[PDB]
C-alpha cells in the first residue's frame, strides 16, 4: 500500500501588490500594500505593510520568501510567512515579468504559509502545516491555502 | 473549491541516535537528535542517509515540537541530495510523553523537506515544493515524502 | 591572547512606523516594525533606505528583543542594497519597558548591537558581501540609527 | 561629530575537528558541500567544555570561491551546560590560496579572511550571558579541524 497524504483548503490570502525594486542571481522586493483573507470562520484585511523579497535564479525561477500579516474581525492579528516557488515555461515566465497576463493552472506556483498568533481561536493556524496554490497577477497574488491533514 | 494535488515518491529513514537537551531557553526547551544513517527507497530510487547532521528541535510549552533536521543522502547511482527538512509533531499529551511505542496514525506528524543537488537526474528535487507525513518510532524516524503538484 | 580589528565604514538611519503586535506563540511576542524611508551616510557611499520591509520581533519573557530587518537602500551610483539586520536589544528591564511607551532613553545605557548582512549586483560594493559586519544601534521613538563596523 | 566606536573582548575558543566532505553540487548558486563535526574543545576564562560528536558546517563555495559557512553543533561545559551553537559566516582571500586550503595545505590564517557570528542558546544559568550579547568569531582553517577566537561584542 502506498503511502498516502490528506489535505484541506481552509482559505484564501489574497494580496495586493506594487512596482518592483531589483537589487542585481538577482534579487528582487515587491511591497505588499493591502488584500484581504477569506474562508470558513476566516475573514481578514492583510495590512498595509511587509513584502516578498525574491531571489530569482538563472534558469527563470523564482524564490518567494514574503512577511507580512493580517488581522481578522475578531481582532487577531496573525503573521504570515510565505516561503515557496514559482516556475514553468520559461517564455509564460518571461510574459509574467512583463505584466502580461498568464493562465495560472500552466504555471507551477506553491508555496508553504507559516502563521503566529496568541490569538485562542486561530491556535490551529500554528498546529498544522499549510501548502499554498497560488497564481501571480499584475497587481495581486491570491494564495489557496491548504492544511495538511 | 480550490484543489491541491500531490503523489508519493519516496521514503526516508533516518537512523536516529540519543538526545542531547540544551535545557528552557526562554521559548521552549532546545534538544539536538544526532542523525546516524538510514535509507532512502522509492520508484527507480535508492539511497543512504549519510552517517551526519542533527535534527534540532523546539519543544513548545504546550508539548509540540518544532522540527529543523539538516542531513544528506547518497543514490546508489551517486547522486548526492542535502536535506533540510522542517516541521511540527504534536498529538494527544499523553502520546507525545509516551520512547515507549505509539501508532504514528493518531500523531500530527507533518513536515516540509527542502533538497539542494547538482546531479542532473534530481534537479526535480529543487522544483517542486515537497510535503512530509512521518512516523516516530525509538531509533528511526520514518518519512514519506509527497510531491505537490 | 587573540584580537579583533573592526573599522567603522557608515551609519543607516531606518525610520520606523507604528507597532503592529501578533500577541504569544507561547515562546515570546511577535511584533512588525514598517519601514517607511530613511538614509545610509559614510564614506563613498551615500544614499537612501526606501520606504517598505519591516523590523519583524520577538520579546522574550525576560523582555530581551531579537530583531530581524529585511530592508533596502539605493545609492547614488543607482545600486540597489539589500539589507538584513539580525540583532538584540537588552538592558536591565526598566530602561526595556521605558522604551516603548516611546521615553528618550540614552542608548549608551542599553545593550543594542546588531549583524547587518548585505546583497548587491553592482560592482562598486561588492566589498559588502566579502566582509562579515556589526551594527551598534541605538533606539529612538521615529528613528533608528545603525552604526555599521566593518569587522577585518 | 564623532566617528562611532565598537569595543570587543576576546572570551573564548572554540576548536572544532572537521570530518571529510560531502558535497551535493552546483545549486544554481554555487556549490553546496557538507563538513561533518566530529568533537573538539572549548577554552577560555570560566569556559571549559568539549564539542560534542555530531553536527556539521553546511557551506555555498560561490564562483568566486567565497565560502558561506553555517555551522551547528553543541558542547557540554565541565560543570554540566549543553550550548547549542549556530556559527554562520564566511571565508575569502586570494583564489591561490582559496586552493590550497581545499587541497588540505597549511596556510598561515593571516592572510585569509575568516569572520563568523556565532550565537549560542543554553539553559543552564551560569551561561545565560550567552545569550545575552553578540559575539563574533575569527577563525582559522586547518586540515583536520578549525579554530575560532569567540569575542564579545560590547
Amino acid at each position: 500500500m502506498t503511502p498516502t497524504l490528506e489535505t484541506k483548503y481552509v482559505f484564501t490570502i489574497t494580496a495586493r501588490i506594487g512596482d518592483v525594486t531589483s537589487a542585481g542571481g538577482v534579487r528582487r522586493i515587491i511591497p505588499i500594500l493591502g488584500g484581504e483573507v477569506k474562508g470558513e470562520g476566516i475573514s481578514g484585511q492583510v495590512l498595509p505593510f511587509g513584502a516578498d523579497f525574491q531571489i530569482i535564479r538563472p534558469n527563470e525561477l523564482i524564490e518567494l520568501e514574503a512577511k507580512y500579516a493580517f488581522e481578522t474581525d475578531d481582532g487577531a492579528v496573525v503573521y504570515v510567512e510565505n516561503v515557496g516557488i514559482r516556475f514553468g515555461p520559461v517564455e509564460l515566465l518571461r510574459k509574467l515579468k512583463r505584466g502580461e497576463p498568464v493562465d495560472p493552472k500552466v504555471i507551477y506556483f506553491r508555496t508553504r504559509p507559516r502563521f503566529e498568533t496568541g490569538h485562542p481561536n486561530y491556535q490551529w493556524l500554528m498546529q498544522y502545516l499549510f501548502v499554498g496554490s497560488a497564481a501571480r497577477h499584475a497587481d495581486r497574488v491570491v494564495i489557496d491555502v491548504h492544511q495538511v491533514l
